[PDB]
Formats: structure tokens, C-alpha cells, sequence
């Protein structure tokens, strides 16, 4: 934690980060030091105890597994894309809003171990016992408070214990959020108050939906990069899929088809069925809803179209 307090972001990456496309890939030592730049720009510059904040930071990279996607990289590319929501749709957002949603995103998947809530539950894995719904997303929660408990790390300590216990609220319905069994329901519900003109950000219930949306949209947003960077993202999130299906058929089951390396033909046809079903309706929902995140569903349209080549045999 030490080399990450001198470290300033160069000049050229500040205008950049600002963008919605911005690709935090090519910059692997940067990272710890793009999410400490995001919380100072969005929350302030003495907003946690330094020394505490790159304690934390540090802790939550240390927890993630060594996974091809649920990995460190996949929770600082969330944390950026909140930002930049954030950023875009600022006076819409309490400042224990701003910190708890993007320490949330930073440790949405903590300690994830590249296994889907349907496989813990069906092998009755502790976790499953644990919790019923949601089983991974209340195991992230549960570690974030963990990292928090350490000697020196809970940078919420300077405020009141009304404030601690909103911002933990926050938190632990962001994280639920990220649950995306749960997106479906939610998104219907605020699709059902935009049409209608029913929806107030000043009624507490439709805040947490809207930010329910944010956590899916940043939870997704690999598939709002550049083309060459969202397949190689594809096969990260593919690569993890089809380890977790080899695991089912030592059981006795049989994997579904995105969990089926024998299955790599259907790729660009499944990716299909998720831009039309899962993607594009999330970002034309969260633009409604926040103008300013536009360049997000944009992005998408664009990789619809490009999964759409694929399909044609003009890759
Ligand atoms: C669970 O069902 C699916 C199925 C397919 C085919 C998906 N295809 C995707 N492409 N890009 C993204 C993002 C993405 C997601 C979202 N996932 C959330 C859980 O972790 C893995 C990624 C998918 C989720
Ligand atoms: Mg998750
Ligand atoms: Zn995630």
C-alpha cells in the first residue's frame, strides 16, 4: 500500500478516464491507483484517511481469485464505469451514495471462485446453506465487511453510526443487485414508472431500483468496449463457464449449452439472444432514466452489430 500513496495519474489518462469506452486493460499498475483518482474526483480529496483507503484497496485486490473473469481487473473495469455514471449524473447522488456505490463495485465479487449461484445450489455447497438466494452476491457482502473489520482499514470510521449504517445499506443492496436473477423483476418494475411517469428519485424505493440498474449496467459494461476488446473479454467469461460445465459432467449432469466447451459453435448465437434479451434493454432502460449514460447503449448496438457479422460468416 506504501508505493500506491506517490502515485499520480499521468495527464493524458484524466481526460480518457472521463469516457464511457474508456478501456482500463492496457494499464495493470495503474489500476489500484485509477480507483484512489475516481474516488477523489467523484467523493473528495481527503474523503477516507489515505493510508486507510490504499490499506483497503489493496485487501480487496489481495481477495480476488486468480479466475479468467470474476478476477481484480473485472472489479476495477465495474468501479470505472460507475464513475463515469457517476460523474455524468453527479447532483443526482448523495456523497455517501457516490463512496458506498463505488467501494460497492470494487468488491462486488470478493472472493468469487468462478462458480454461478445454480451450481452451489444444486451441489449443496456450505454458501448455498448459508443462503438461499442470491448465495455469491451475500458471500461478497459478507467478505467487503470483513476487509472493513481489519486493523486499520475501515476508512468509514470517521462518520456517525447513522451514516456507517446507511452506507452499509447502500452497499449490501448494490451488491445484491449485481445478482442478475434479480435485474429481470427490477427492470420491468422501473420500464412500468417511466412509461407511466410515475418514477421520483426522491421516493427511496425507486432510488434503490434506479441504482440497481447502475449496478447491472456496470456490472455488463465489457460488452460497451471496443469490438477487439469485448471478444476477448468473451473469452474470459467463456473460459470460466465451460471449467464450471467440465465440473457438472465429473458429477453426473449435464452442463448447459454456454457451459459446454463442446459447445464453442453457439458462442456467437448465445451472445446474440443476451445483447436482444439481457444487454441492450438494460442501457435503453438506464438512459431513459439517465440521459447522460446514452454513449453506454450506443456502445452495445455497436457489438450487437458486430455479433451480428459474426452470425453472417463476415467475421
Ligand atoms: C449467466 O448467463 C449469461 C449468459 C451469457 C451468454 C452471457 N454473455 C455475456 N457476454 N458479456 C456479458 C457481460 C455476458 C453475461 C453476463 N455474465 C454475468 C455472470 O458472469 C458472466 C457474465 C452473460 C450471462
Ligand atoms: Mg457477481
Ligand atoms: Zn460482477
Amino acid at each position: 500500500w506504501q508505493g500506491l500513496m506517490q502515485f499520480t495519474l499521468p495527464v493524458r489518462l484524466c481526460k480518457e478516464i472521463e469516457l464511457f469506452h474508456f478501456d482500463i486493460g492496457p494499464f495493470e499498475n495503474m489500476w489500484p491507483g485509477i480507483f484512489v483518482y475516481m474516488v477523489h474526483r467523484s467523493c473528495g480529496t481527503s474523503c477516507f484517511e489515505l493510508e486507510k483507503l490504499c490499506r483497503f484497496i489493496m485487501s480487496v485486490k489481495k481477495n480476488y481469485r486468480r479466475v479468467p473473469y470474476h478476477n481484480w481487473k473485472h472489479a476495477v473495469t465495474v468501479a470505472h464505469c460507475m464513475y463515469a455514471i457517476l460523474q455524468n449524473n453527479h447532483t443526482l447522488f448523495t456523497d455517501l451514495e457516490r463512496k458506498g456505490l463505488l467501494i460497492a463495485c470494487l468488491c462486488h465479487d470478493l472472493d468469487h471462485r468462478g462458480f454461478s449461484n445454480s451450481y452451489l445450489q444444486k451441489f449443496d455447497h456450505p454458501l448455498a446453506a448459508l443462503y438461499s438466494t442470491s448465495t455469491m452476491e451475500q458471500h461478497h457482502f459478507s467478505q467487503t465487511v470483513s476487509i472493513l473489520q481489519l486493523e486499520g482499514h475501515n476508512i468509514f470510521s470517521t462518520l456517525s453510526s447513522s451514516e456507517y449504517e446507511q452506507v452499509l445499506e447502500i452497499i449490501r443492496k448494490a451488491i445484491i443487485a449485481t445478482d442478475l436473477a434479480l435485474y429481470f423483476g427490477n427492470r420491468k418494475q422501473l420500464e412500468e414508472m417511466y412509461q407511466t411517469g410515475s418514477l421520483n428519485l426522491n421516493n427511496q424505493s425507486h432510488r434503490d431500483r434506479v441504482i440497481g440498474l447502475m449496478m447491472t449496467a456496470c456490472d455488463l459494461c465489457s460488452v460497451t468496449k471496443l469490438w477487439p476488446v469485448t471478444k476477448l473479454t468473451a473469452n474470459d467469461i467463456y473460459a470460466e463457464f465451460w471449467a464450471e460445465g467440465d465440473e457438472m459432467k465429473k458429477l453426473g449432469i449435464q452442463p448447459i449449452p454456454m457451459m459446454d466447451r463442446d459447445k464453442k459453435d453457439e458462442v456467437p448465437q448465445g451472445q446474440l439472444g443476451f445483447y436482444n434479451a439481457v444487454a441492450i434493454p438494460c442501457y435503453t432502460t438506464l438512459t431513459q432514466i439517465l440521459p447522460p449514460t446514452e454513449p453506454l447503449l450506443k456502445a452495445c448496438r455497436d457489438n450487437l452489430s458486430q455479433w451480428e457479422k459474426v452470425i453472417r460468416g463476415e467475421e
